[PDB]
């Protein structure tokens, strides 16, 4: 019964330890329910199962700030970081304390009385963001933040006769249908077509191709409402644009009267060595999207911040764009604590130092193993290792997993492995990660050599 | 500085009490930051400000299961219920305990190791839902659940050559751009057009108009992929369809080979007197959307549940449709606790009993006040009172607010006032809500009767100015006697007619 | 060589007679060139080939006003009438004389000097059309006339925020991509999708379904710019709406602020017993489309006539909507002569009298042959016979062809056979057509009886 | 009454000459009916009215092959050529004779019996066109030919999952809503939006920008069904692409599996010095569009010619794409006669020779008048003179009109004046046109020097 299932799960939530028999029963039950009620594809394509040993690797609790402990007591150093969620580590005490304090008062707002933490977070974000960014709309995810940015741009530009949107190939802006029209990967989009009309893509980091697109749109009467881009493409493989590119896009948008939307869902909250990646060139977009790390690794949250000029489209009818849970007190408490931690501990400067050290180590391994590795790239703690092929990349991800270092990479998506550890990763843990990567590459080379000896 | 602002907010999060001077400083700061950084429109159109007195009504903490306490210590009975979020009350101890226990272990998942609570919640939801609904996709909101439903329908129907979607007028399915294409209100959609192509709308509760839309699409080669609808329209004003309508939509979808998507974001989790409103007629949709109360009034969560036939479009590439935070352990712990509370306390049966009692009371008040009230409607704890006009509805919402009974209604959207209390509302509190509604209606009638008496006594022809001024003076002095004073002035006017 | 091919065709154009050997060589050459350069499907699905005997039936010259003579000297009474083109017969002497006179002066306009016949035809059409219809735009076909109507409606309604168009199922408005968005037949539209957005269809002749569509569009913010419909559906099978329907659509369009577009490409120029079918109920559309018979059966022409209120969208920039050949002197001369013939000879009144007689004859045959015929329908000289099935309808079309009476119907589209003879068809020829139809039905019944007896 | 109006017009059609009083009455009536029933905008923006003197310039008859005579007896040398319709001159006797002969037999087809001239013209066009172009679909105009090309590309490419179309900025492909989606001018498109989805534009003559568009579409899952372009842009101002460009577009279409549609409605039928402009580089498109001069300056006609690979999408249901009047006997007779005239008289070679002579003359005038003329461009008899500004260009068009030489140019669209005379323009007339252009420029310089 649903009653029995819920009671069994509540008992598991209360438990902190599992002996060998309790672990075996739990892991088996979890794998069965993933197969019958979640998605059997997760069992086929995840290294927590393909390289998870006899019982599979099932989550249990956070170990220390930068580690996770599975149901078998295995401790993993976290270099996946939820793809940029865990900037301040796992269960950061300041974030956890803020969420616990707010939970004791009121976790969700009434939807009528003015809610103080929405006002405090909006004020704090206005102080933290560059130039004229002043108003914030709160939501629950990165894709919701991008939907709110596209809607602000539409409400501002439709009365001005502009409806077209330009995005870049390789871009990832979310999977809800509005955000998916800007998202560029063919496999994510094709089954869901037709998407929103008037979305066009140009190569990322190519200013002349962007100018051509905006100019051709102007000549044909399909004037561009907004350009949307990530400062550095995450899902696209940690693709850095040429220096000056973001400043050139800003000038182009000003020239054509298009709004500039910067998607900092992955680069935001200190990851690239500054609070926002737009700060490396001192660029101020018209609309800024945040999510992932803004919730401190404790709550889901998204935020869309804009100038008063753009945001004022929501003033006459404040119910035009809304969300039920967006800006709830628990999420705001987590975000306020995260901003406090990042600034008090100077974690963006730590991301620059640790990211330079890790990227130097990965680049040196790339030089030593050109038979396996193509290139290592990064800015701050947003890094990627590109392998010679998908099979090699998945073998590296699986080997690191067996060495208890968690990295990105699924069975058919592992040619480029993103490395995004918490900004709180210790210097000793940075050294352990490099040592593990070297051991994995050495083991992989031996396996390839032993396969070539058998065939010869 | 951002550091100083965050430290000041963390200090506020740590406080549990506020004296009069701390309340005044906090309320003033909150109003200023809403104006400068949130939306000055909230200050103009919300009754927490227009009927909030000298300092405004600012949130502070939950009082009891069914009440909220503002920064001034004023306690409100909650009949708004976050528009259907607070089904198990405010800070339900079982839900709060589950979230606290999970926070001590791991609040957000790794995105690699298998996460147990996602598997437990998916299993519990399969056991709770009707028929062949078996697989769940977790997300963070109602609009995300509807986006996932539209995407499941698209991935299944595009290889079968079907792309069109039918929704109903009055429908509300969310405000993200995919969901907004199904959402029907013109004011929510027009500034954002063009939306997705191939969305059409038919009147809600009209099966022949739905059949015509499906058939005309078939004839022109624009075959319908899916029909999406709420079992009862919430935002549309608590609109109940005719008996048998949901079963008739199910048969029509089967006949045309269209998928049926039932949006139970507002009706789900016991609100209408059953766990899901589709259980009143025993209808099984192909896809079911949940959110709002699924998070227990503690966490944001959404869920899209489908048959294995439909959901299997995601098996070959389980990364085709994903969400970063969706299905996180805190949200799953809150949902598992909510389902446990609803079943252990049989809150859906309580929603039927309390909803019947409240709706009987509102219907009796509608009979007594046809000058102000057009109709009272509802199913379980999903109710609405429709007033004669917007102004009257906002006066009722403001009067209930002054009596510390929180109801729906904003300055320009108050002709229909939704009443969606927690399913845990006590029988005593149900009686108090009815008494407050009667007091609000009686106060509103006094204001109207006085206004009509002032305009009639000024225009009575056969009365002298000494008499006219004395009646007008008595109306100002005693507004409760407005009906009696008008009858006395009318009798004297007829008696002093030209002989 | 192209030179040799063109010289051979010019020699054929000059020839008026063909002996048996010349006919055999010509028919064989025509069939071969249709297979190799036109479309081999015409040879498979046309009764001029499937019921064309040993040599096929190839066109040669017009016989009398209502007849055609093939390359073998076979004379056919024309009841197909080019689907409503030949209203004033084949080679009507008044139309032919006007075209010959204009050809001796200037057949095509300069595109600079003001062309007199465009001005004369626009004036004549304003006098002929009801109420406030005053301005004409000339083009070359029915589908071009519909494109011009949709463009007039778009230019008027887009500044008023209305973009949606309502058409009816069964409707046929042309096959160019704009007109095809209103055209309703699935097989004509599906390979060409996506078509224009915002086009929606309701059942023809159902006023409540049209009111629902307009009302739902208003509620959702997709307000209807225009409603387009035929007064009687031609391609849809001669579908007559209930009496009062066109007047009710006019009132509904006025109520919602939508424009009314009447497509009279098939019903126009006297075919239904009045000059325009909208005259039966005295309905004035905002825009009226004409083509087919407007060219007198001699020239291609189309015309889109609108009120000054709507047409004035073209006044500030008279080059906004144009055509290269539209309104040329030959086409205008043919149209002016056609209007003169229809009015001088009272051909709309003749269409009413002859149409009532032919439809009475067909309905009596339907009464006698319910084993083959389902129903006969019509208004004036726009008629149709619906058979029990496609096979039976094609057998009737083929039998009439063997009796030298030309009717509509192709191999896989013959359940409903349209009958649209010239309005000049003599009373003696009306009687011959009914006698030929009776002979065809009697022959068809015998064949069915002889087949049912063989299987028993 | 409509009966009285039609009788009055039939009387005018029968008249061959007009005296001074008949001309005055006719011109006044024509201007009034244009104002009240056609479009009053034509009276404001046309040089036949703004530079038409006391009575306006109203058409009456063709003078000789290369001249037009108005209602006042004024004879104009035609360098406008209907923007590329009058390739074989006005009332070419071979074309007129063919149309008259066919009118005596059957002007419009039955829509059932096989019509011989449709088969003869399709055969002649297959012999005339390059490589694998074999099947023809006949229609009535350039915009209809483009609609048929877009539909052939859609029916071939939709089962292959490709729906996007690439056209170039500056392109003109017609004004019906499907063709208008490819047509690039903002003023022609904006009032009619939303047009067909999935249409994009790249700069004309820029192969790398076209490759980027095709590649970005491939990466996002919006694969391109077809590329559509003119070999030389007409309405865009006689814009010649770089050498090798059409061959590079052909290779790029083959690489991405997109169809190549060449719109030769303006360049076709000998105008650029070859029968089709695609013959200069020997490029074979998948679909070729023709119209304008294909009707010999006597009939409206359009043709869409394609390979059997593409056209075969219409074989299973030959009624899928149709047009009532398309391929009618009068139009086919006119086209057969036009092809016969062009080949017998080698008019494409004459267009190359006369075009070189005219463009040399215009380029010499550009060198002498840089104060008024920016540049002269052309290929064969498709030419343009670009002026320093719109006002100067309209002054040139108006001055040439007063010297009885008809050129393109309207009040607000005259910065680039297209010169597209009949290919039959005599060598003497070429010299007279150059002399009139010099006189017009000299008179314009005097008027500017008056202000300065
Ligand atoms: C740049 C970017 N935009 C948007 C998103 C979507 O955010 P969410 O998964 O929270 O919907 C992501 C998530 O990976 C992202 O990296
Ligand atoms: C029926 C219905 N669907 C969808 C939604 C949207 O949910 P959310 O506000 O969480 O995006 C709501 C919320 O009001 C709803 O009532
Ligand atoms: C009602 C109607 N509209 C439009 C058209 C299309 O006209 P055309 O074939 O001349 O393009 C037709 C032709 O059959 C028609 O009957
Ligand atoms: C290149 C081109 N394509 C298409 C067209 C449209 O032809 P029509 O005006 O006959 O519709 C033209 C006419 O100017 C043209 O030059």
């Amino acid at each position: 019964s649903a009653l029995a299932c819920s009671a069994h799960a509540l008992n598991l939530i209360e438990k902190r330890t599992l002996d060998h028999e309790e672990m075996k029963a739990l892991n088996r039950e979890v794998i069965e329910y993933f197969k019958e009620h979640v998605n059997p594809g997760f069992l086929e394509y995840r290294k927590s199962v393909t390289a998870g040993g006899d019982y599979g690797a099932v989550e249990w609790q956070a170990g220390s700030l930068n580690t996770l402990v599975d149901t078998q007591g295995q401790e993993f150093i976290d270099c996946l970081g939820g793809f940029g969620i865990f900037n301040v580590g796992h269960r950061n005490p300041v974030v956890v304390s803020a969420v616990q304090n707010q939970l004791a008062k009121q976790p969700l707002h009434s939807q009528e009385l003015l809610d103080p933490l929405r006002a405090m977070l909006a004020k704090t974000l206005a102080a933290l963001t560059p130039g004229k960014l002043k108003y914030s709309f709160f939501c629950n995810s990165g894709t919701e933040s991008v939907e709110a940015a596209l809607k602000l741009a539409k409400a501002y530009q439709s009365p001005r006769g502009k409806f077209t949107f330009i995005a870049t190939s390789g871009a990832f802006h979310g999977k809800s249908l509005g955000a998916l029209s800007a998202t560029a990967k063919s496999t994510f989009r094709k089954p869901f077509m037709p998407l929103l009309p008037g979305f066009r893509h140009v190569p990322f980091g190519n200013i002349e191709a962007m100018r051509t697109a905006l100019n051709e749109c102007k000549k044909t009467g399909d004037d561009v409402a907004a350009v949307i881009l990530e400062p550095i493409q995450g899902e696209g493989g940690v693709i850095l644009p040429p220096p000056g590119y973001l400043t050139a896009v800003r000038k182009l948008c000003d020239e054509f009267g298009a709004l500039m939307i910067l998607d900092e869902v992955q680069t935001g909250m200190g990851r690239t060595g500054k609070m926002f990646a737009c700060e490396h060139e001192n660029v101020q977009p018209d609309i800024l999207c945040l999510a992932k790390a803004l919730g401190g690794g404790v709550m889901p949250i998204g935020a869309t911040i804009a100038t008063e000029e753009v945001f004022s489209v929501l003033f006459d009818n404040p119910f035009l764009h809304t969300t039920t849970f967006g800006g709830n007190p628990l999420a705001c408490a987590a975000a306020l604590a995260t901003i406090n931690v990042l600034l008090e501990q100077n974690l963006p400067a730590q991301a620059e130092q640790k990211g330079d050290m890790l990227l130097d180590g990965f680049r040196q391994l790339a030089r030593e193993y050109p038979d396996l590795v193509q290139e290592a790239r990064g800015k701050g703690m947003l890094m990627a290792i590109e392998f010679v092929d998908n099979e090699i990349g998945y073998n590296f991800a699986s080997e690191m997993f067996r060495q208890r270092v968690l990295v990105a990479g699924t069975l058919n998506n592992a040619k480029t492995i993103r490395i995004e550890p918490p900004l709180t990763l210790t210097i000793e843990q940075c050294e352990l990660v490099i040592k593990a990567a070297r051991k994995a590459l050495a083991a992989m080379r031996v396996s390839v050599e032993q396969q070539n000896a058998f065939y010869e």
